[PDB]
């Protein structure tokens, strides 16, 4: 049992948490927010995207009880008042989207806590690791990130392809599920004007650095991708749109091939692989980080192709920081 | 020409300013909210819901040049510190939300304003005002309140109404576009819990108290009217459904021809008929704040009927808010 | 195990299907639409509402195998060419919504049906049986209806009110959510207009018989009811809104306590009571026909309340087709 | 004037039927559906993407009376028995999507109008003409193609690239709106499994001949195009997202001085160009039929980059066969 704490009970805090509860290795002892214990309960309880939460929760003393279990609730603004320590906290996923350099998610092993694993993309230098992309290469660092969830869509994909293939260059495009940093209404949004716009109205693009972080977890491939986003009038699920042109000539069926082989074999549970007419709430649940579309992709010629996987922005990349959690705890 | 000064360029700020262009008699000469020149320029030119500004926007030297005329721009948080004054600002609208009571928007008067015109239900004392309703009590009051949207569209309505067939009691529900106030996602909102939840994906309940305050603009029906809100996935504009018991029996259609009758005199501009088979987005730029729907509303008998009427929450709403102001200003 | 036939592989078919495979004593054996096995098993596996089928669905000669069963698949036009005799068909599922009168109904008893239940109100005088208002009264009949999702939801609960407190006259309105009947796009629809209208952009004032038909299930209530709808850009789940005139002053807390009671007793399954700030989704999968909404109602005075009582259109009403099938089956 | 008669009153026949009415050159004498003249008026009054109908328009003698002009309405279902003659067109705008081949158009000649533009992409050898791309080809055919909205859009953008740097190989995306051809909720659609989904709960991936038809209108072109689709919910503006290998290797800064050349010489009116941080529903109206976003794309290197147009499906494209009709009439 590996005892995790979790800074920042928002959609992926919450999702994390639900995903934690099918997990017999990984136990959430304590959670912090900006909220109060019967407020954190309801967020719990009912979710619009994902549903009713399967088990009892309940509040006593300022605390939950969820399925039996005691979890500590604190409201603590700055992490390094958390005390994680008292709780036996191993390792904690910092899921605010405020601590993303060493020095700000420090604070939490000053707090008493172990490991950290950032649940964004770091903004310094701290190692980021993608499942089927490097976890192999992880060597006891102490903080860590999971990178973002575009990345562990792409990354998986970009390995498969180049392995076989070999990848000259890619540009990407991903179709994004809209979130918590939008607006409902024309607002403000002063680093991202675009960004304030209604989300429920419009197509919205948007700047990434998914494609080019890819280079981080796969050196192979630095330099090589980048791209750009389109945020939709969606509640959760994503796609990402990868034009790439290839070293060795493929036809689409061996690239298809490829990619099932890898699914079913070393990528088992990361990258998934699918024949049938999907639409995206077909993946609204889905625990697999990146799902090839056999059937969406399309090629110019063997050496040219447009490749698309699918991906729940929220599930499957929250399922990923719990395997990176265990990885790192051995 | 009436010199008015907006605080808050938001929504409702945007759309009095927009509305204000087709005026002779007010003019806008500056603009305060949190946010750069440019960056309020851009609000300005392109909005969702009510397409691009027709005329030209230019900032320069920090401030804006909307069709030639220069408009002071400013980003002070505390009104008192707003020097309305220096550009000779006879009336501002407070467009903030923030500033409800007679103590946080007598500030604007400290800084050399002469009126103030709330954009919202005032939270102390402060006098609210309906077109059609009780512009005529004005007694000279520099600080005001032009009520709610909500309100704007019952009070012109339920005033007809009484005053034909005499209202004993009445239940009222709109059915509310979704408002800034709301979430993309399901999201903290501590003081309203439903109002989290991601708002496209439900229908959410809400209390207000619209329909309560008819008896403050419209003493003889205070303590008969009261209702609730559903707020659902779309943009802009709302409706009025409102159950009343009369006094009088009346049939549908005398209810039909009292109202037509009023909309084509004592409340032209105020008060709209239609008989035609109408959707909600079919009002989206509509100035009357209470356009009545002939065909949607039902009666159950003589003496118990069911009303539906619409308004345009932003543009009907903030043309009403120059007209007190220029009401206000003699 | 009775053995059911479905017609009308639709929204209500299909998941009339889904909920069919939890009972012990229902047993779906064949399904009748214009689609090919390949089609429908596409259909059954994904939904965008409810998920992924949780189960095996293949096709084999044909025909369906769901949780290794075999289900006899068709594709005739007319019921009477079903031939239900050889699948031994005891009661059928009428879903398609063209044959809602004895005479087109009837085809499928022609045809070696036992039994005909109805999934929408009746076009003629077949009886109409409500789950939690009349099932009672059932009295031998060969086809029954179980009238509509919006009866479903109101009939139990204004036999509640009525019942202790005496419903003297009542209007209501259902926010209902979008259904494959609207337009995607402006586009025609000579029947009703305002339906033609973009369902995903507009409120959309409709006509109910919801309200009326309650009189059929519920004689003592015949001529004191009636109401409209309003259809919201929503993808299932709708909620009831019934402002109501009382002959027994009763005070919200009084009303509340008799509903509570109603939910955990006689009425338990049919109606359910909550007190939680809850909203649409949270009711997406909700087996209950109607659940009323404690926070959400408002009293003006003693006899003059509104209440809510929230329904999801597709699962409450399949559940419920399948109990009177259970119950005609006795 | 040239006198035209339209076919098919729907999203495409009433947007021209509007642009028109903005024309000297251009009159509208005859429509033809299968609708009432008042329905048809109703459907040309409000409209929930472009807002109501800027003048009036009456039912008299079962004909439309728009701004005082008589215009014929009719509705027969086959083209041959239309009598264009009586009324006086000379061209027809074939909207209804159903004739779009020679064989069948051609019975609006029969029918005695003298040419015919389809405003769909022809299913046989008809030509095909953009406007920007090829309309200098025209060589008196009497039937002709305005091909589709995005080929509308790709092929200005297309041919601007080609010309000064050489495209070498292309792979497209199109982010569109939803159409009329989509369902509210998952419901059939036999050709295509996906279109079949919910479209206001889904990004629907979509296959598109746009690119490839990019090759008969600039045969220079042919086989260096294909491309894909993702319909998202969204009610009108789609954008193109193209992914391009160089020949002559070109920076960012100079792809954009070379459209922005284009955009304010030759291609005037039909390819625009943009640096503000624009968003869909800022082309809601929009006429020119591919607006360049500077700021949207991005190059990964001097010979691969991925550029981004904007264009409103239904009114660039309106406009567009109201040039077409003045061209193949000069
Ligand atoms: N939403 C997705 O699809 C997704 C996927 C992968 C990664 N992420 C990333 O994970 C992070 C969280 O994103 P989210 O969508 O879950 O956001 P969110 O806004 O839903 O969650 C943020 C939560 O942190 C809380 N919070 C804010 N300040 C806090 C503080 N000082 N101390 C403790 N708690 C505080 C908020 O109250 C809120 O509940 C971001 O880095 C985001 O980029 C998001
Ligand atoms: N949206 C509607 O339909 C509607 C209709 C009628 C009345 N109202 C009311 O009008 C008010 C504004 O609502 P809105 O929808 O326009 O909201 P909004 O959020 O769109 O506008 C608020 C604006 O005020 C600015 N602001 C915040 N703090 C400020 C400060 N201290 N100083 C200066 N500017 C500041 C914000 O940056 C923002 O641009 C509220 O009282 C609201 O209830 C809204
Ligand atoms: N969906 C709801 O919210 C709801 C709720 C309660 C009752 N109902 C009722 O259920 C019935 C169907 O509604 P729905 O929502 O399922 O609509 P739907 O359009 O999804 O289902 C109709 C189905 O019937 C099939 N069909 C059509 N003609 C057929 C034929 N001649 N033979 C066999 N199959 C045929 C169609 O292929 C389609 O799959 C209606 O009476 C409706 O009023 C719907
Ligand atoms: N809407 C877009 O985004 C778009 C863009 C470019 C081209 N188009 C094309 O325009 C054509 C129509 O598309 P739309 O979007 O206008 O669809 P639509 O369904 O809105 O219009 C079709 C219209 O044709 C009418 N009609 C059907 N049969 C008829 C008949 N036999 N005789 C006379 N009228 C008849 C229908 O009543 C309907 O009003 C198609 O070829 C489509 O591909 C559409």
């Amino acid at each position: 049992t590996i005892k995790v704490g979790i800074n920042g009970f928002g959609r992926i805090g919450r999702i994390v948490f639900r995903a934690a509860q099918k997990r017999s290795d990984i136990e959430i002892v304590a959670i912090n927010d900006l909220l109060d214990a019967d407020y954190m309960a309801y967020m719990l309880k009912y979710d619009s995207t994902h549903g009713r939460f399967d088990g009892t929760v309940e509040v006593k003393d300022g605390h939950l009880i969820v399925n039996g279990k005691k979890i500590r609730v604190t409201a603590e603004r700055d992490p390094a008042n958390l005390k994680w320590d008292e709780v036996g906290v191993d390792v904690v996923a910092e899921a605010t989207g405020l601590f993303l350099t060493d020095e700000t998610a420090r604070k939490h092993i000053t707090a008493g806590a172990k490991k950290v694993v950032m649940t964004g993309p770091s903004k310094d230098n701290t190692p980021m690791f993608v499942k089927g992309a490097n976890f192999d290469k992880y060597a006891g660092q102490d903080i860590v990130s999971n990178a973002s969830c575009t990345t562990n869509c792409l990354a998986p994909l970009a390995k498969v392809i180049n392995d076989n293939f070999g990848i000259i260059e890619g540009l990407m495009t991903t179709v994004h599920a809209t979130t918590a940093t939008q607006k409902t209404v024309d607002g403000p949004s002063h680093k991202d004007w675009r960004g304030g716009r209604g989300a429920s109205q419009n197509i919205i693009p948007s700047s990434t650095g998914a494609a080019k972080a890819v280079g981080k977890v796969l050196p192979e491939l630095n330099g090589k991708l980048t791209g750009m986003a389109f945020r939709v009038p969606t509640p959760n699920v994503s796609v990402v749109d990868l034009t790439v042109r290839l070293e060795k000539a493929a036809t689409y069926e061996q690239i298809k091939a490829a990619v099932k082989a890898a699914a079913e074999g070393e990528m088992k549970g990361v990258l998934g692989y699918t024949e049938d007419d999907v639409v995206s709430t077909d993946f609204n649940g889905e625990v697999c980080t990146s799902v090839f579309d056999a059937k969406a992709g399309i090629a110019l010629n063997d050496n040219f192709v447009k490749l698309v996987s699918w991906y729940d922005n929220e599930t499957g990349y929250s399922n990923k920081v719990l395997d990176l959690i265990a990885h790192i705890s051995k």
